[PDB]
């Protein structure tokens, strides 16, 4: 645990001289407040020592490590910046398919954007904090109009603020870009500084945070839709959503490469940023875009739509956020099996999905998941293995390992700090236990929808033999009944208030269901 | 009982500095800090004084031992160095049974490795930490190909680190191999320190500890199975997993003899190290050569396969780790004699059985499992008993003498530290206990699971007379019924969901079952 004031105690412990800022602790580092303590999980950093660890790493600091070194830097030098390209064909067939026709070479100098000839793909280097050497480089790649996210090292390891050295401690105001093309034409006209997410909208990691401390105005600006807004909502959470602003989606409200390439006023749209912080009582000043929105888009109004059930898609209409819903089924139907293709495929379309499977040996679970991903059948296919690993290795997906109510819940609560979980699976609810057997699962049942309601997290629990109580407390619930042929009836949507089933064909050579 | 603190107040009783290591803790020998006293039953030894015993007896020292000599160094002088033999056909006759193909002389040197012509065997010699003479000989002889394990003195007292005067004080880094002859292969590319475990992957005793203290960077590679990783995972538990590393089986990844024979580069595996210590919430990186392993050997997703019932071999599939059975039947069966003959086929196949026989007079349980070892009569073969005593005196097991619930917990818990026990065998349950019945039964086997779980020990307990409430808490059920006939009935697998039955014809002449 934490507890937030225990990490100031400690601190008063060795007697450190700290301030209070909007979320990590500064106080002066003993190994111009350079050490930076987290509120949560005290992921320490320093300025200047530039050292990095655990809070028990921490503690055991006062009493008395990573280089990433990678052949980066050969792909660099293979590659020209754009704004020192004699040709005139080439960079004309470049700002075309990159979109970057209004793009100056002004701003290409300022933000050190290079051009690699091979693939024809655009350079976003990564810089030390420290300013030393690079530490990564981003690509993207424009297919036929389609714009291909690579970089180097992997996802899980992209933590770049672009344009972070270039900010300076003079500036209060920052806006948020979810891509780094976005970001370019924003500061070429406004001026103001901007920073962009390392993997978009998909997820903030904590360690960045302490670089944002210093700025007191924050405007997001993360895209055109309903999608962005929810998860800008998300990312306010951590940094105290009251010194941070918004910028809903709308038709008069583009993403910045594309305002001012139609030629609208970009200053304009970053005037109206309406507060994300607000009492508990509101009026419709602050509501006027999201009912624009949600009359405009009606499709964004419900979740993601997926790729793999049709049948599915017509009945629950999409996967919101904070909504509970809790699946059960006669067991021997693989129901474990099911809900893995269920998260799998909203996985591949941006969902952080955390996994708690208990009793299973996740071990084997991601076989059977990793399985769902090659779309076949994986034993015969051995030698192109290593090709799926690296596709497998950049979905937002962390499992867990390992058992009481409270334990589980901290590290879920926990996993959505660290890794921005925007899902949670859980297959053995019993397990987690560790009239009372009703009583239990009455209270169990009451704390994830706790959970799922204060953190946005969408919670879909597996029941293992259906409860009166549970039906009150959750919000849709999923019944696999079986006659490998099966059927899936749904009898809550709290959203529609839909319900109805279909059969499923369930075939064991891909480890996929299916419906001709 | 220890509980860690303990020890460190009755050194606060006499004063003693001392410092906290990874599992011994450090202080200046009383009889630079040479005392060290293990976390738990804190068998205390100095690197100086070399004095060893328990912690009752570290009591009574600072109030106010052997030998092992053996005729070992006759057999020394009659075996002649393999880099000092002038011959040409012996030499290459060895290196084709032995695999030492790719050895160079200058190891051979370094570990001083001896070979013995009488039986064309090698021969690693074992010195004393003090660097005195020879303590025993380790000799390995290769049939027709299998390497056959036979030293001297007897397994159970063979606690040799090969390498140990070699690697300095100056050394941060060592692997573990599970074998001698692989463990040559790694020190000659790599360079890097390098010691083997006594009995290969079957058991490390605390009484090692101390001398692996000084390592911060431990990287285990046991074999090429899943069987290693789960053996290295274990052993990883005594020495603060946060420190260690380990090495996981693969098709690519082969034991450090052949990997050096075979061509692959070999410090490729010992940069890909992976750590066996995590948090609760884990990627898909720290498991893809798990999932890969496990695709490509289907069969050892399972435990070690009975060389005696193969009918029992195609029911319950496997004997895995950390799983728990209850077994019960009608009296007078011999079910008791039953679970003899499971436990000591798989304990002859390299698990550390411990046994916890109770009312049934262990010594004669002894009389009972011996004769299974013939397989036959013993008593008409009592002229060639002591030959079997020597072949019933390696296999890794023990006794348990003698009534509490916490009184039998905390032995087996710690005879799991001091001999490495992955198999833990009780007769009677009701001898343990000293609607009361059924709660107490209740509680008794719900203890047990959590013993069996956090331990990852498999327990295989036997039921006197059936109980609803066992079967949640338990993994695999087995009933031996009765109609010497008999046929035995599983109805819970937990692994893999198949039940059946297949009949018994016992043998009373060899105490062995057997099945036409």
């Amino acid at each position: 645990p934490v507890t937030a004031t225990e990490i100031r105690q400690y601190l008063r412990g060795h007697g450190i001289p700290f301030q209070d800022g909007h979320s990590c602790l500064r106080a002066l580092s003993p190994f111009s407040f350079s050490l930076f303590i987290d509120k949560t999980t005290g992921h320490f950093l320093c300025m200047t020592s530039l050292a990095e660890g655990s809070w028990e790493d921490f503690q055991a600091s006062v009493e008395g490590e990573f280089e990433d070194s990678e052949e980066v830097r050969r792909i660099w030098n293979r590659a020209i910046p754009l704004w020192e390209l004699p040709d005139q064909e080439e960079v004309q067939l470049a700002d075309t398919m990159f979109g970057l026709t209004k793009v100056t070479d002004d701003t290409l100098k300022r933000f050190s954007v290079r051009y690699l000839r091979p693939a024809r793909s655009l350079v976003f280097p990564w810089f030390s904090p420290g300013g030393s050497g690079l530490r990564g480089l981003k690509l993207l790649e424009a297919k036929c109009v389609s714009y291909e996210e690579t970089t180097i090292p992997r996802p899980s390891a992209y933590h770049n603020l672009f344009g972070l050295p270039l900010i300076s401690r003079r500036d209060a105001e920052v806006v948020l870009t979810s891509r780094e093309l976005d970001s370019l034409a924003l500061n070429q006209s406004t001026g103001l500084p901007t920073l962009t997410l390392p993997r978009g909208t998909t997820c903030l990691p904590p360690a960045l945070l302490p670089y944002l401390e210093q700025f007191r105005r924050i405007v997001f600006w993360l895209g055109d839709d309903l999608r962005s807004l929810e998860a800008a909502k998300l990312f306010a959470r951590k940094l105290n959503p009251k010194r941070c602003f918004l910028v809903r989606p709308g038709d008069q409200q583009p993403r910045p490469l594309e305002a001012l390439n139609g030629g609208f006023n970009l200053s304009r749209i970053l005037r109206t940023a309406l507060p994300a912080w607000h009492k508990s009582i509101v009026s419709f000043r602050q509501l006027r875009e999201e009912v624009l929105g949600e009359l405009s888009n009606v499709e964004q109004a419900a979740g993601l739509r997926w790729s793999r059930f049709p049948d599915l898609n017509r009945i629950l209409k999409g996967h919101r956020k904070g909504e509970l819903t809790v699946f059960t089924g006669p067991t021997g139907s693989g129901k474990t099996t099911f809900i893995s293709e269920y998260a799998l495929d909203l996985c591949s379309q941006g969902v952080n999905t955390l996994w708690g499977s208990f009793e299973i040996s996740n071990v084997r679970l991601a076989r059977v998941m990793l399985t769902q991903f090659a779309e076949g059948r994986l034993e015969d296919q051995l030698d192109k293995y290593d090709h799926w690993a690296d596709r497998f290795e950049d979905l937002p997906l962390y499992f867990m390992t390992f058992q009481s109510i409270r334990t589980v819940i901290d590290t879920m609560q926990h996993a959505v700090y660290v890794y921005d979980i925007c899902h949670v699976i859980i297959d053995n609810l019993q397990f987690m236990m560790g009239t009372d057997r009703i009583a239990a699962q009455d209270y169990i049942i009451g704390v994830f929808r706790k959970f799922a309601t204060d953190n946005n997290c969408h919670v879909t629990l597996v029941i293992h033999p259906g409860s009166a109580k549970a039906s009150q407390e959750a919000d849709n619930v999923l019944i696999l009944q079986d006659r490998g042929k099966r059927y899936l009836q749904v009898s809550k949507n709290r959203f529609d208030g839909d319900v109805g089933v279909f059969p499923l064909e369930f075939n064991k050579n891909s480890l996929t269901f299916s419906i001709p």
